[PDB]
Order: C-alpha cells, then structure tokens, then sequence
C-alpha cells in the first residue's frame, strides 16, 4: 500500500497517488485519485477500535452521513475495511474533495459582506435539513465547514451528533462537555446537556461573528472561562432570564457577578451589515428558548436574497435510532461498524 507520513494508507487499487491534507484526534486525512469514477476523492484513515468513545463516533459519523442526501452536508462515497471483523482494525471513509476549511480561509483572508451571506446561507440551509431530522450536529466551528473555489458550502464531522431530547436536556452547573469550547453556548454551562437545536444554532451564531472579523467571537482559555467571556460581551442576565435557569448554583452564580453592560454589536463590528448584526444578536441569544430557530434565521432580511423553502429541502423522516451509544461495549460497536459498512463490499 502507499503510506503517506509514515504511517500506512491501505485503500489500493481503487485508490492511488495520495497526498496529505490534514489529521487530527480522528485519524488522518489525504486527497487520492480514484480509478474508478476517474477524479480525485477525500480519504480518511479511522483506527478507533480500542476504546468504546471512538467507536461510538465513528458510528454516529457512518450512520448519519449514509442517511443523509443533501447538498450542503459532506457525502459518504465509499467505506474500506477488512472481509471480516477479525481482520478489520482501520476503516477509511472516502468523501468528496474540497479545496479549504472555513478555519484556514479565515486565517489568509478578510471576506466581503457577499461571502459571508451566501457562506451564511448554507450553512443554515444544511442546518435545517439536519433539525429536520431530529439530529443535532453538535460541533459546529469553521473547521468543519469545507468550501471549494465557487464557493459551494458542506458540513462534515457528525462524531457528537445526536437525536434532539428536549425532555432530558437538564443537568447540573459546570457539567463536563466534550464538544469545542469556543463555540459552546452559555446554557451548557449553567443547566444544559446541549439535547437540543438551540445548541447548533449558538454555534453558527459563532461562526457568523468570526467571518465578520477573522477572530473567534469568545475564545475561553478553559471551562468557566468561556461563560466568562460570553457574559462580557451579552452583559448580565435579565431577571426572566435567571427565572429560566432551572439549577440553584446556577442562578447563584449569576446573581453574585457584578452587574455588567452589553457590548454593542456596532462597536465589536463597526463595518458589518446592519442586518447581519440583527440576526447574529438573534442566534447570540442567551435564553436558548428565545434564541432564533433555523427556519426562522433563513427567513431573515439578511438572506432574503437566497431564502426560498422550495429550494430549502428537509429529510424524509425523523431519525429514531440510538446515537447516545452509551451502553454497548465496544465490541457490539465494531459488530454494528461492521454491519453498517457492508454495503461497500465487493459482493
Ligand atoms: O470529514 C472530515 N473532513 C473532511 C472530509 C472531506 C473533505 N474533503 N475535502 C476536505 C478538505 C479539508 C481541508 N482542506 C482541504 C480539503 C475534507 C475534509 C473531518 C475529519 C474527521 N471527520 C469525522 C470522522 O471521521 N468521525 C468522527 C470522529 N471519529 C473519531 C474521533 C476520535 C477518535 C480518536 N482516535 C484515536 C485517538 C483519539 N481519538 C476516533 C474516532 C471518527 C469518525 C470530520
């Protein structure tokens, strides 16, 4: 097989003439010519059955991505592994190769008003396909929105993905939380388990101010720090808003902070769109149940350009499997690995 870095990349004859693009906790990612469809293709090399967590998001990522059809969510093409689960230690998930990631466009170039609306715009339209079936991303941040040359959008990374709960999002104050610090909302903090579509849409709200300014809107150095910063920016708390916050430390912790003033978003975005500061004030709300929803931010005057449900499409139904995962060791994990990959075998 080729290898590339070092380490083996065992994806021939279908796959040849590799080329490093990236890696990560994941695995690795490499760019490869297929020989077959005649193009080159996005390969990733995925190790992860030695521990329970990692086979839990390799399946979340196979068992969505196969589910959905859309085109601003990354695709699955092809899925390489060993004839039987003995044999299998490395899956490699072949995807459609982009040019960039949002994060590495933001870190070389400052965009126009225009690239952040139709970048915008795609995000949410891939977003409310994903609400639409019930799933929530979970880690939404630049780095996981992939982007070519004409500018087409796709969402990849479902390994923290899950079926919306609103009943058991509760939890307690300062819960642990594995999902990118930067981008987490408030509420994960104070009372939430991040079980629901509020959470994705604080992330994109997040992501709308970094293309604004090339900067992370609240870059927290660790747990607490992150609430720190959200709070400097949105000012304290309103007395409904306290009223909402479900955990008695929780809504100790506020009432103790000394009063604090909202930061206007004109003065933290003096040359931004009016209309994108009202729907980044919409998704940056702090009460989640007050926060705009996906259909409702495609709706706004911002994208009024591109808004049009009929070119808006949602999933055929609702996804009801398990994607807490939780509770199967990580030998039923490979089996079921095994099984939802078999589709790509040579008979
Ligand atoms: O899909 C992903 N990236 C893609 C995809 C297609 C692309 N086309 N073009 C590009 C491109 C990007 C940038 N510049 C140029 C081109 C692509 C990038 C990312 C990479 C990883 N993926 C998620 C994923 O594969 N899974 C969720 C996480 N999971 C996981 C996580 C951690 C561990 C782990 N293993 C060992 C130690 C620690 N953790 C194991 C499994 C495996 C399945 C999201």
């Amino acid at each position: 097989p080729e290898m590339v870095r070092g380490q083996v990349f065992d994806v021939g004859p279908r796959y040849t003439n590799l080329s490093y693009i990236g890696e990560g906790a994941y695995g690795m990612v490499c760019s490869a010519y297929d020989n077959l469809n005649k193009v080159r293709v996005a390969i990733k090399k995925i190790s992860p059955f030695e521990h329970q967590t990692y086979c839990q998001r390799t399946l979340r990522e196979i068992k969505i991505l196969l589910r959905f059809r859309h085109e601003n969510i990354i695709g699955i093409n092809d899925i390489i592994r060993a004839p039987t689960i003995e044999q299998m230690k490395d899956v490699y998930i072949v995807q459609d190769l982009m040019e960039t990631d949002l994060y590495k466009l933001l870190k070389t170039q400052h965009l126009s008003n225009d690239h952040i609306c139709y970048f915008l715009y795609q995000i949410l339209r891939g977003l409310k396909y994903i609400h639409s079936a019930n799933v929530l991303h979970r880690d939404l941040k630049p780095s996981n929105l992939l982007l070519n040359t004409t500018c087409d959008l796709k969402i990849c990374d479902f390994g923290l993905a899950r079926v919306a709960d609103p009943d058991h999002d509760h939890t307690g104050f300062l819960t642990e939380y594995v999902a990118t610090r930067w981008y987490r909302a408030p509420e994960i903090m104070l009372n939430s388990k991040g079980y629901t579509k509020s959470i994705d849409i604080w992330s994109v709200g997040c992501i709308l101010a970094e293309m604004l300014s090339n900067r992370p809107i609240f870059p927290g150095k660790h747990y607490l720090d992150q609430l720190n910063h959200i709070l400097g920016i949105l000012g304290s708390p309103s007395q409904e808003d306290l009223n909402c916050i479900i955990n008695l430390k929780a809504r100790n912790y506020l009432l103790s902070l000394p009063h604090k003033n909202k930061v206007p978003w004109n003065r933290l975005f003096p040359n931004a769109d009016s209309k994108a500061l009202d729907l980044l004030d919409k998704m940056l709300t702090f009460n989640p149940h007050k926060r705009i929803e996906v259909e409702q931010a495609l709706a706004h005057p911002y994208l009024e350009q591109y808004y049009d449900p009929s070119d808006e499409p949602i999933a055929e139904a609702p996804f009801k499997f398990d994607m807490e995962l939780d509770d199967l060791p990580k030998e039923k994990l490979k089996e079921l690995i095994f099984e939802e990959t078999a589709r790509f075998q040579p008979g």
